[PDB]
């Protein structure tokens, strides 16, 4: 592995979860009335974890010797994924299009950085693999809402519980 | 502070947190189909804290030299707020504006209550507005159920928690 | 079981719990001086077990087809038990016998319903049967203290901790 | 009592619990969608408990001197009630149909065993009554979310809590 | 039921429970070697569940209008079984039987005072039935070990939990 | 606010507390007898949560900028309140006449600090009153042991557990 | 030490523990009234400590090659201290009187123990120690109830906490 | 990976999971007298955390677009292992046997699947390598048991606690 | 009070608390060294107490009308204080200055707050004397490691703990 | 022994840990900058386990017929040790020249009551020596960082956990 | 005391606990099959306690001004006791033997230790009774396992709990 | 993979693990004065997690065919790491250089173990890939200390925590 390349790709994901972090926020608050009502704690769910994948990314890039960019607009910039925008009509199944491709670039990425670490730096594997299994619990949670497609997951018992990525954090 | 005008608020705002535990039993109970479903916890967490909130303000009634009505039917009749009826046609959104008119006028009476005790009985303001603060968040529960302005309020983990009136609870 | 009957008995017994609630609270508080002080907890101890057999009975009349009556004011007018009013002479021995009666006539209702519902509604049975577990230990407190005949009983842990109807309760 | 026609309604119970257990599992799943997300933990509930009533119906079997089936095939056929099978079209109203037939004949197969053990058997009635109790709950449930019919039932607050037989669980 | 009939079986029973109480502490310091120490546990589970149901009969016999006996000599004469006496040669199997017999004569108390108490005194019907519940139990775990035939019952988690009689516990 | 004379009136105060702490641990030995075994739990609960007022007094006292006095004799010389010394007699009614001097004292001196930052010094005005809500209820306690006036405030679940000022400890 | 001469008088306290267990629950149901109500749990504070002085005691005795009489009659009859038998009289100071003798007996076998093992048994030396803090602790709250001299003693969180035995126990 | 082989490997695993959890309760109440006692628990370790098993493949299965069978004859069809049938001759070593059987069958189906995943679905990978680290350990019980050779495992603490499939259960 | 001019206040604060949150990471990483290792979980409490800041006032702004801005680039500009950016020369005394500026400018802005809504707005004035209460400590942790006044702080147990907005918090 | 002179070694001791516990809030509050911040939690872990040895010595002092003097200023005169003053010059290693040397004076106190009731008060000699073990441990503490002597010792888990004296504390 | 002469009694003693910590991690593997079953949590328990009897011993080492040997090889040829090696004929009573002799020789080197610092160090007295309470209760396990002899003790809750010696852990 | 060379190297592994707790224990010691306060719970946290690795490695090594030596001599000179021995001048730079030299050798191994079972063992590898997490952050611990590159990583909440390694310990 070129430790600089997967520099790029951690800090990228820590962005993403960053950024994350604030745009559902604003995602839960517009998730109103009698719909809404059913999905805030999905929403929270989510936001929460991501926070969380944010808490367990940080102490693996300065091991490896890298470092969160010293200004936070320059850290937004590198999102690896698009901002998770409100749309221009918060509808429930506006925001639930957006979640959805929010949490399907989150798959994307850490797939990515499994693919890249398999095999050569365990430790990395180790942790995207954590996140990679609640990005995909979570793309489960949006997909089966807006779709109907059966994910056979249940919801958290409290928000960012995080059960797979718990051991990297303290 | 005259404490005979401020012992007839609190008495009434008692009455209306004890009535409200009764008439929110109801109101749940209709809460029925799928979309009920939705708001039997919302009104569950309502009708427990209301229900502390009658705790809390009954010892301060003692300390004041002031006591409960000898009969519970003048206490009834002493509520600050009208009777939250079971609506005729008890639909959700009917039901909802049930909720709303109730707790519309109890964030009212414990503002009044805040307004003339400010700087002069501490521990009545403090009282008064620990109840305010779960007042405004019920609200802003079923505003956002029945019209879907963006409140910001996320459910109780547990109903009955009360995150403001616990210290003046045993 | 003719079940409108048994939803006569049951929306008493619970106008009489919730009735007891209130009442019980103005006689807590009028336990005073040194000789009350011991009572408090007692009285406490009821009171709270009292407001769980009301949060126990109104689910079972919702299962049977039966309803809260719209009016507090009728909910009141409804109790199988005379109001437990204060005393004109509020002593502690005067309190005792107000609370030994209201006890007393629990104990009755509750063998009433246990009676009419015995190997026929299974169900009723056993939420009678764990409330009258409750209320004789209810009236053997207010016995002892009151004529000093030994019952046999300790006092509660915790008040309102109900060990029969906790499996009735939420 | 005959002990062989009490062995019989027993394992006929418990294959019933058992097959409900797998079958409530696909029914869980495909309750997809904003208005499957409502009812997913309340089969989550029933499903959990059911699973618990298999767990105490099996050791009061061996108590009677009855065994379970050698094959797991002649258990299912030996069910008390017909299979849960998703339906044909699964919507939400479709599946909430099949539960309520589910637990409409759970009911009916502790009711006869409560009918039959009254009086003879005071611990095959007692484990069949909590059983009972559970499976009311669970009808309730399931009723006001078909049909509207004020059921007076909150949500438990853990899967498979089970607040009625806990005292026959390990 | 004639209550002084009444009083004289749960005298004769908790005089039971309290030797039993005293003569399994011998039985299961005996228990020694390789073969005791698996029956070690299963003895103190039994004997701190006995202890528990000397606690659970003395509250209701003082309710009933009973006393305990004046001298702990004349309690000893009252035990409704024969003293679990060590055997002249403490083998395994030798206590076991011991303790079998102590605990079939214990279920046989306990049936007694339930068939007495059938439909006309509740609260010592239930807690004859919780007791009945735990001496069932016993006399499998000791019937399994002794003859091998299938009981279904697992050991406790932990020593005297007395799923059963807890609620009549303080 | 001049601070000099806020820190001379919070350290005054925070002298009133320590030696209070010494002066109920005697006044506490001394509620001997059937009487003095109702307010021993009572002089304790007031003494640890005093205890805790000066715990949370003197971390304001140092952000200010003062500091507590070198000599812990002058420190006893600054108290607000008179020294709670045992009475001559030491009767229960004498003792409580001497626990109500001390509680209406400190009730003076903390409206007399929250009189004095209210409006001016946010922190130091909460503070205070998070003391103040104690020291009423403190108030409440000797009163209706010693008057009998009904102030409807039940014991502290465990001595010191101080619901109001618990923010502002460690 | 002569362990024959140890072994009686370890045999002769487990005995005075075991009969205390049984007479102090006699003295705790006739502690009615106002008066007896304050000191049950005082009662129930020793007794349940004094079951856990047998129950710490029982191991040591076995260890030392020592065994409990195959009788529950000749284990009466060996008891160090006369029984604790109600008074012809049961007032609250005639019971208290009762508990002083038992208690001031207990104190002086286990220093009788703790003079005999001295420097020799060190195990019997701490374990008569454990249970002669409480004893003295016993001792002290029956002395200042009956008396009014004061102790220092306050009351135990819960029954049988037992804080310095439990070490011993199991 | 081919989804539709990696599909049938799932199901035909969690068909044996299923049928596990129904044949090793039939088996745990054959592990009768002295013997038997030691190795219940072992069983009953292995049956709760086999059950978990099913509970954490079958989400698995949903996310992948598969689903369970309709008819639960049709899952039991599919099991990946022979049916852990008890002996002709239920002897404890017998059991132990079918035990071994069961539990070797069920690592190699989880080798099976994480030798097909190495590298290509890590999500499906990390679950397989969690059941195996369990099934593993399962299977070196019952050789340790049945062979002796030193396995250097410890029993569960309590039953069902999965330490490597907790983060897939919810 | 004009809600708008109070809504930029609330918003350019939550902006202040959630760049701070990102800022004090970078900070907290290059607290290196044996100097550093002791302030590390100092920075760890405040950050952690930061983003709970941020998580209490969100609510509060969308109770009031207002909302989050879309874009997190411009969130970032609205920060009420200057960036928490590392120093060119990242000693642990530069570092404390840039903590201490940060946080002396977070107490200017929840000062400017309170005396906006002092006895106009209590929800909002008590919300940001929860979060004024914080801040004063993080300031005084700050100053006394820099400068060596003595400020009366103690570390917290867990970071994050926040005493004073947790009320505030879910 | 003379009670009165042991009476008067056990007054001068709780004399010196109340004073202790006042001097040693000054002295934590002094101990500022990067040096100080690694001895505040030590000397807050000596402080409150000094305040819990005064809270264990007073119970002692009243079952030997002693009692608190009347005035705490002839308390702090009648400390067994030199008030812990705060140094002229309040450098980090001058106040742990204060602390070394408040804790030497502790151990001889405490050395001097065991050598006295070694033999003669067993009550008395294990409160000494439960003391003693946390005098010795305070004192090693300040010893390893006044001198750098390796005591062995590690910081206790929570300040005035007291793991020795915790059986005389309530 | 020398205290040259008590720090090598204490540093062999010490090395005895550690090498027994290594030697019966040997033994619990070889207690295979179904009788050594029942003796694995027995040599868990006892293995624990050593290792936590090692943990408190350093400590005490340090506190005299004693060290631990530099190489661990020079720490193994100290202890105190033989290598509890595995037998040649690893048998369940050849390994019980082994064990037996183990503490049977570490309640020795602690009676020695007791009888050499009784009355003059009263520090290392009470840590070495505290270990010989736990050695005697280890060799009295082994003793009824191997032989028979009833010794009146019970299993650990949980291995290494430790009762005597938790008060010298950290 | 050939089983005994992987056995060679897990055993090589645990025996590094087992001397590392035996010299950490010096090593942390010896950390004194002010600047060894601050490194104290970072040894006292690695040591124990060292001791963990050890309590992990061993059961995999037994289910894989092989042994612990049986001289715990021979398993001393095992150790795949050279022996972390106190250096000539313990200062604390000194210290950490040989904790920096621990570590860096124990990533290597835990590399060497995984780069070896990669694909071939999978329970091998998850056992080693946990291991090397928590030494990768022990590694960066010593780093940050010694050298002052920023590393990321936060103290434990409780020593030997183990997150990483916790599944495999009992
Ligand atoms: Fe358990
Ligand atoms: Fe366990
Ligand atoms: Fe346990
Ligand atoms: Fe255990
Ligand atoms: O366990
Ligand atoms: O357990
Ligand atoms: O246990
Ligand atoms: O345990």
């Amino acid at each position: 592995i070129d430790v600089e390349k997967l520099l790029e790709l951690l800090i990228k994901a820590a962005a993403a979860e960053f950024t994350t972090y604030y745009y559902y926020t604003i995602l839960r608050n517009h998730a109103t009335g009698l719909e809404g009502e059913a999905i805030k704690e999905i929403i929270e769910d989510a936001r929460l974890e991501d926070r969380n994948h944010f808490e367990a990314l940080v102490p693996r890039i300065y091991e490896l010797g890298g470092e969160l960019p010293r200004d936070i607009r320059e850290f937004a910039d590198l999102a690896s994924c698009r901002d998770a925008y409100l749309p221009e009509e918060p509808t429930i199944e506006n925001i639930l299009k957006v979640l959805l491709e929010a949490e399907r670039c989150a798959v994307g990425v850490y797939t990515e950085i499994c693919n890249y670490t398999f095999g050569k730096d365990p430790r990395t594997y180790d942790l995207a693999l954590a996140i990679l299994h609640e990005e995909i619990e979570h793309e489960a949670w949006f997909e089966e809402l807006l779709t109907g497609k059966p994910s056979g997951h249940f919801r958290r018992g409290k928000p960012g519980e995080s059960p797979y990525v718990s051991k990297f954090l303290k």
